């Protein structure tokens, strides 16, 4: 049916169930991109949120991590075989100088949970913890989702490539993919288009920064157009130059599996066509708190989809794509909701639109 009559039935619902101030949805469909936006960028200053509104794509930012790590490597200048010390010398004769770099980027170390101690703030303070790391499970067997862990993966990343993280993305990578209002540091000049997320409780809300290395983690900002350009990239990476090609086709490379999950650089993988339990299950307790065992992949999926959720202390993102299809869909809002309601009402979309 038409995108803007099933964006209103799944999508807009959700601005008046959980008092959302704005709401951008994209989809793009054989190579066409459509966008919605429901509300306000700021409820201050009554202004509607819109395709310059840049919002934080919290995990979402995993995705360009990881594509900034598929472009290094297929340029030799990492091996996912390497391991953290190459590249930053004082992890050298460390114990973590025992876990390789693909573990790092797909949360198999062993020991390292979902954020680093509140303390842990300066590059010092992050160094001092990598080098007092100790190994608790057996490195690869265990997957604990980990913002450390990717943090560490992309700090390698940018010691690989010469340059710090922020630059990596934003001279490098976002002009490699075409996009023009993405940052890990938003500019003075873009002061109009960035406003504070809404807490639970509709104030605007903002904390101090983490450390730098977590930026890899949770960092980007985006706008709508921008992300539909992203999973544009992801549906139809011959229409980009050889080398962005070759990093974002290593991004859809499963890793291994934990149940009808498979781990991607980035993205969560699965069987397609894939239901809607599997797709929820992916964001379940059990799956992003916990340690899980991982199982090797002898048979890839052919048929595949991807997605990943995003969320910061004012922000909610979801992101899914189906190359068989040739669709994919974006949801950005200044206010976090539950992914169970961005997972279902994007399968709900996505289900009717169909081609
Ligand atoms: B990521 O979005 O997966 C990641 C972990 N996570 C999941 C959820 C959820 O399910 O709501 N919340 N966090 N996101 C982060 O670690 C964000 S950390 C920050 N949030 N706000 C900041 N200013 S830093």
């Amino acid at each position: 049916q038409e995108i803007k009559k099933l964006v209103d039935q799944n999508f807009k619902p959700l601005l008046e169930k959980y008092d959302v101030p704005g709401m951008a949805v994209g989809v793009i469909q054989n190579n066409k991109k459509y966008e919605m936006y429901y509300g306000l960028q700021s409820v201050q200053d009554k202004k509607a949120v819109n395709s310059s509104t840049i919002f934080e794509l919290g995990s979402v930012s995993k995705l360009f991590t990881a594509t900034a790590g598929g472009y290094a490597k297929n340029k030799g200048k990492i091996s996912f075989d390497d391991t953290p010390g190459k590249y930053w010398k004082e992890l050298k004769n460390t114990p973590i100088d025992q876990v390789n770099l693909l573990q790092l980027a797909t949360y198999t170390s062993g020991n390292l949970a979902l954020q680093f101690p509140d303390e842990v703030k300066t590059d010092q303070q992050v160094l001092t913890f990598f080098k007092d790391w100790k190994p608790k499970n057996s490195i690869g067997e265990y997957r604990q989702y980990s913002n450390p862990s990717i943090g560490l993966f992309g700090k390698v990343v940018a010691l690989s490539m010469n340059k710090p993280f922020d630059q990596v993305l934003e001279k490098t990578i976002f002009p490699a993919l075409g996009l023009k209002h993405s940052y890990v540091n938003v500019p003075k000049t873009q002061m109009q288009n960035y406003d504070f997320g809404y807490n639970q409780e509709n104030q605007p809300i903002r904390v101090n920064p983490g450390p730098l290395d977590a930026l890899a983690a949770y960092g980007v900002k985006s706008t709508l157009p921008d992300m539909l350009s992203f999973i544009h990239a992801n549906l139809n990476p011959q229409k980009y130059p050889a080398d962005i090609q070759r990093a974002i086709n290593e991004t859809h490379q499963g890793r291994y599996q934990v149940n009808t999950m498979y781990q991607a650089l980035g993205w969560e993988e699965f069987s397609y066509p894939a239901t809607l339990q599997t797709l929820l299950d992916s964001n379940s307790e059990q799956i992003v708190m916990k340690p899980n065992k991982v199982t090797a992949i002898s048979k890839e999926p052919s048929v595949k989809m991807y997605h990943k959720t995003g969320s910061t202390n004012g922000f909610g993102t979801y992101v899914v794509f189906i190359p068989k299809e040739n669709i994919g869909l974006v949801m950005l809002t200044n206010k976090r909701i539950p992914n169970e309601e961005r997972i279902k009402a994007a399968y709900a979309v996505l289900n009717a639109i169909k081609k």
